[PDB]
């Protein structure tokens, strides 16, 4: 694919999307765009899966994250597809096995 959208849902006022971007089969894929409703700190942030973690993010004061990775480890074509593959990102900040979730299954756009 070249464009593919992430809606990311959640435990209640946990929501978000995220665009992804490729321009050719094995050139980095451009992460961009954000999720709201979170508490303060660092959450894990990553495309579930062999071959997809993106991170963390930064949840402001007002849990809030903007996002902006270019990637050139994931793919929207190829093996290790990651469409359909799914962007989870956990809602308690900070380390170790979150489990309160919000996820969102990313499927094509362009």
């Amino acid at each position: 694919a070249t464009k593919a959208v992430a809606v990311l849902k959640g435990d209640g006022p946990v929501q978000g999307i995220i665009n992804f971007e490729q321009k050719e089969s094995n050139g980095p894929v451009k992460v961009w765009g954000s999720a709201k409703g979170l508490t303060e700190g660092l959450h894990g942030f990553h495309v579930h899966g062999a071959g997809g973690d993106l991170g963390n993010v930064t949840a402001d004061k007002d849990g809030v994250a903007d996002v902006s990775i270019e990637d050139s480890v994931i793919s929207l074509s190829g093996d290790h597809s990651i469409i359909g593959r799914t962007l989870v990102v956990h809602e308690k900040a900070g380390a170790g096995a979150g489990s309160r979730l919000a996820s969102g299954v990313i499927g094509i756009a362009q």
